[PDB]
């Protein structure tokens, strides 16, 4: 497998977006995910709807949360998701108001990696692109981290509170580590990134709950 990866050099990342008082963080994560792939496929890079998703997602529960799984199966029964311009985030709840002429991405499916497995999870983000993944971001060491490769080793892997986005993973000074997308604005952590210990058992339940969009 290459050494590092990090599709930001690629120009599969949109800039990091904020999800406000709302808690659509798996909304996030999936169109980051959609977003990777549609560059990947089309060479278009652009802002996917989160408010399509919050709004649209029925075996979701909007901002009190939802699987990203259940996001790309919407995309894919849909036959289609908006831009960001098309159905523009508000950070709150309501009636799903998708507009088939500001589609701009459809979904054939989605793949999960298998619980617990970051070998796998390297693997898709090596040979896929970035990943959604769910990981327990409840600690103040996580809410208030700034630099360098995030390890708390009280961190509870069955705990999936948060869905980020995996973008790459390498190694800075001797510890590996996950690129992780998040949605909480430029000005947490680094820009609004984070890196994740990888190889850690499993760090924060980061390789519990991951999955990818097929298109
Ligand atoms: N709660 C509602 O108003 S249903 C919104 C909606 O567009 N749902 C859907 C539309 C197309 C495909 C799947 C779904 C789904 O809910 O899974
Ligand atoms: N490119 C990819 O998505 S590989 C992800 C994946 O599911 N991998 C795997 C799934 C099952 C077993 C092993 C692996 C592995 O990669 O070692
Ligand atoms: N206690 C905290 O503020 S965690 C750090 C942070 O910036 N969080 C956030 C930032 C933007 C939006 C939402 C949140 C959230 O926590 O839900």
């Amino acid at each position: 497998a290459p050494d590092s990866v990090d599709y930001r050099k690629k120009g599969y990342v949109t800039p990091v977006k904020n999800q406000g008082q709302c808690g659509s963080c798996w909304a996030f994560s999936s169109v980051g995910a959609l977003e990777g792939q549609l560059k990947k496929k089309t060479g278009k890079l652009l802002n996917l709807a989160p408010q399509n998703l919050v709004d649209c997602v029925s075996e979701n529960d909007g901002c009190g949360g939802g699987y990203m799984t259940n996001a790309f199966q919407y995309v894919q029964k849909n036959r289609g998701i908006d831009s960001e311009d098309a159905y523009p985030y508000v950070g709150q709840e309501e009636s799903c108001m998708y507009n088939p002429t500001g589609k701009a991405a459809k979904c054939r499916g989605y793949r999960e990696i298998p619980e617990g497995n970051e070998k796998a999870l390297k693997r898709a983000v090596a040979r896929v692109g970035p990943v959604s993944v769910a990981i327990d971001a409840s600690l103040t060491s996580f809410q208030f981290y700034s630099k360098g490769v995030y390890y708390d080793e009280s961190c509870n892997s069955d705990n999936l509170n948060h869905a980020v986005l995996a973008v790459g993973y390498g190694i800075q000074k001797g510890n590996k580590h996950w690129i992780i997308k998040n949605s909480w604005g430029e000005n947490w952590g680094n820009k609004g990134y984070i890196l994740m210990a990888r190889n850690k058992n499993n760090a924060c339940g980061i390789a519990n709950l991951a999955s990818f969009p097929k298109m």
